[PDB]
């Protein structure tokens, strides 16, 4: 597998949340999430990544007019993450195109960019079914210019992304731009969509971003419907005009149909197998690119939920993938219920992991009181390998075999170690001091 790198050349293992669905409907575009909430997340789970939801409607409230005050607010939040050593992926998020689909249900595009052409959007028994209503299908068909009536819309979208990239190009905490949440093709579905207008929008948007930001990873998603459930994607390779190596990453989601017991469990387990095979294939098509599992999640109160979550994280580990869990929002899917009580997720996610590796991690494992990591060396890297150790299992000092301890910060929970680069692959084992 391939990895995103920090400025020191270290390979990043990214673990965090989507923050947050509450931003979708907020008039000011910000999630209901405070700096104290982040402090709690970090204290409880030691996360190092966030998929932070932004919106086209907040970036470009009128055609060609970008809201710099909104971008100030995003920058403020990014600062909270920066101060705690997080890396940030900005997600241009939408569901069902826009809030403007009913006079709320959807989110994303500004009202001026929403053209339903008078076609109906009647109430449906679940929100996903709004996607196939005449007015919503038309809004998407207009956006992709399948109708031929709105070539300007993708151009606006690309330049809205350029405005965001212009603000964040020099932001050391931002590592990735997730160009579009869960692309939906309207009347176009499958390869005709993914290899057609979807790939074309990604290329235009990448090109626009690269006018102002040469180094941030541009992350592209397949269409969500079908591919979320383990079907193959027809997405094609996107060119990165940056000087040097390509910085495109693949950001699919995973949402098995049965969602964890009985035949449902078997169906979900083979879905993971199919999803892995397909994800690996498309990551190759895109140029042997890094993978970020941009979303997966479920009601943690469902029997078998822990086994599912642990299998997904194990699969992500084997694939060298980052993970942003859906989501930090309060409720049974998230790490905390509305009153602040921890769900199953906290103890499940709160495990040792390597955050930034001085070399390519070839394999690793962890339990509550042990981490083992094998590193393919890179002599050019002078920064230490950085590892998270939970206080639960590591209440005092560390015992490290296979590396020299550089520092052990018992407050931030960051262990830094140094390994030789001229002795082949190195295995580092970390356990609690006696
Ligand atoms: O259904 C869970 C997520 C699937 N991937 C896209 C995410 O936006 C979804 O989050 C849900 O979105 C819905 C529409 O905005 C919203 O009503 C729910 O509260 C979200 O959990
Ligand atoms: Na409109
Ligand atoms: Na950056």
């Amino acid at each position: 597998p391939s990895y995103l790198k920090d400025d020191d050349g270290r390979s990043l293992i990214l673990r965090g949340f989507n923050t947050a669905s509450s931003a979708k409907s907020a008039p000011d575009g910000m999630p209901q999430f405070t700096e104290a909430d982040l402090a709690r997340e970090y204290a409880d789970m030691g996360t190092n990544f966030v998929r932070f939801l932004i919106s086209w409607r907040s970036v470009e409230p009128a055609p060609g007019v970008y809201d710099q005050q909104y971008l100030d607010r995003v920058e403020d939040r990014v600062g909270w993450y920066a101060e705690r050593g997080y890396k940030v992926m900005l997600d241009m998020h939408q569901d069902v195109y826009s809030g403007a689909i009913t006079p709320a249900i959807g989110n994303g595009a500004p009202a001026w960019a929403t053209y339903m052409d008078g076609l109906p959007v009647e109430p449906q028994p679940r929100w996903e079914l709004y996607y196939i209503q005449p007015g919503v299908m038309r809004a998407f068909d207009n956006f992709w210019n399948t109708t031929g009536k709105h070539p300007e819309l993708v151009e606006h979208y690309a330049k809205a992304w350029r405005a965001v990239a212009d603000r964040f190009a020099d932001n050391d905490a931002v590592v990735a731009y997730d160009l579009m949440n869960e692309p939906f093709g309207g009347s176009l579905q499958g390869p005709a969509f993914e290899a057609g207008p979807l790939a074309a929008m990604y290329q235009r948007t990448t090109d626009a971003i690269r006018q102002v930001d040469q180094d941030t990873w541009v992350c592209v998603a397949p269409q969500a419907i079908g591919v979320n459930q383990g079907l193959p994607s027809g997405l094609t390779k996107i060119d990165d005009p940056r000087a040097g190596q390509q910085r495109i990453a693949y950001c699919p989601h995973l949402y098995p149909l049965p969602l964890h017991e009985g035949l449902a469990r078997t169906l979900t387990d083979v879905t993971i197998d199919a999803w892995r095979a397909n994800t690996a294939h498309t990551a190759r098509v895109l140029g042997d690119v890094p993978i970020i599992l941009g979303e997966f999640g479920l009601d943690t109160t469902l029997p078998g939920a822990r086994d599912y979550i642990e299998r997904v994280y194990g699969t992500a580990r084997e694939m060298g993938a980052g993970v942003s869990y859906w989501s930090s929002d309060p409720g049974p899917w998230g790490p905390y219920l509305p009153d602040g009580t921890q769900t199953l997720l906290v103890d499940t996610l709160n495990k040792p992991y390597p955050r930034a590796v001085a070399g390519t991690p070839t394999e690793w494992s962890s339990t509550s009181d042990r981490l083992q990591l094998t590193i393919e060396p890179d002599a050019a890297i002078t920064a230490p390998t950085e590892i998270y150790l939970p206080e639960a299992g590591f209440p005092g000092d560390v015992h490290v075999e296979g590396a020299d301890v550089v520092g052990w910060d018992r407050q931030s929970r960051l262990l830094t170690v140094r390994t030789p680069a001229d002795s082949g692959n190195v295995t580092v084992t970390v356990t609690p001091a006696a």
